[PDB]
């Protein structure tokens, strides 16, 4: 028959019409955690009788199994079954236009390679052990002390367990 | 008579009447680390009289055995027994994670 | 042939020669948070015919597995392969100065300030996820040991109970 | 890389898109060439204030 | 569609219609060495949806 894209609640359920039961199944996806090869794994523990399924990008191309739910979501798409090829069109989100969402990619790409070519990352890690340095030789001029401090405090609770005694 | 839905200390429970014996058996069962299909096992272990189960959306669509508990514990649902048919309404709970799909507001909050 | 080590983007790689398909490997290793270990599990997991790696210090002694980078490539020491022996030397980068530095790390950090906003609602949000499905499992496995709590409990207030009574 | 020499599996993304390299699938070589920014060290100083502007 | 039984070579072609692919099938059975239960596991293992099968 034909194959649905609906959101309910904010989250997408799609309904296909599965070849060996010939009865219509609905699967809700969440668009951040799941992933295209996680719904294609559910819907191929659904009947069993499905030996191959893919999904396919309307240029041709085949978008691969990590791909998340909500970037495939964006525009339409070719569900194929064994030997069926049903076009689904999810409904259009309302969101930036095509010449801010330019600007927002190139922030994000500029950041992202300012991050890789700085080394952020070592630097966050020669922070982390300074700061654990430094701690560790807070406690190396307390070793000293403590030790003295230990005696005192022995011999004045041994004289206040005295007079409490008297 | 019918089915109930409770959550109890954080973790729902579910009181089913079933057929060959007549008993209202409770299943306290998890929303996130389970699905539908493991219930119906449940279901299925627990009677070993039942000629099949399966669960329906408040339409007729045939809800699929691999959804989480807790994407279907939103909204009312059916569950059919080989000859009973059951209509079940979650209690009513508003927010599961807020996960859910993107936002024009996300964007602006954003920048 | 010989095994190079040379600093690319404040990283240091080393070129070494694999023996199973007689070409060379270029590993990128991290000062501070990689270790030897770590370096030789993925010079004989890019190769399985490595069997025997090991790492020597000019001297003779062998190189403890637990010993980071930063440590290591300040003196010379012997990478050992199956039976090949290759005498790597490091070289010396030069620390740049006193004030390039003080001005290069407002860059350095407002780059992670930039990248840590881009990209933490995404981070919380699968924090949150698995933060519930361990929950569940945490107090799943409670569970059991409430009903010896609360039997252990009863017993320890009846005494008690009859004491003031008493 | 483009000299030659295999990358290990331990190398990030984000240094490898940095240059030009080859992708052998069985026994074709595919000369991959990202697109990747010209701008120099110095330039951060710049590309960073450039990101401000954008924003 | 329908189910046919045939001869050939002196064995019994018999050509059912699976549901999965919609498509066909012929299966060559052996009248002295198969019996009922290894043509059902041969029908049901041609094709992964056919959970229930029976012969009446």
């Amino acid at each position: 028959d034909d194959v649905t894209v609906v959101y309910q609640n904010g989250l997408p359920v799609i309904s296909v019409r599965l070849p060996s039961r010939r009865e219509r199944c609905q699967f809700t996806l969440k668009p951040i955690s799941d992933s295209v090869g996680v719904f294609l794994r559910q819907l191929q523990e659904e009947d069993r009788g499905i030996d191959r399924v893919a999904i396919y990008s309307p240029d041709g191309v085949r978008v691969a199994a990590s791909t998340g739910i909500d970037l495939l979501l964006l525009d339409d798409f070719k569900l194929v079954i064994n030997d069926l090829t049903y076009h689904v069109r999810p409904p259009k989100r309302d969101l930036l236009s095509h010449e801010n969402a330019a600007t927002l990619n190139d922030v994000k790409t500029l950041v992202q390679q300012l991050y890789t070519t700085l080394c952020i990352e070592q630097h966050q890690l020669n922070k982390e052990r300074e700061l654990i340095e430094r701690l560790e030789d807070l406690k190396e001029q307390l070793a000293p002390l403590e030790k003295v401090r230990i005696e005192i405090s022995r011999k004045a609770e041994k004289r206040t367990t005295l007079v409490l005694w008297g």
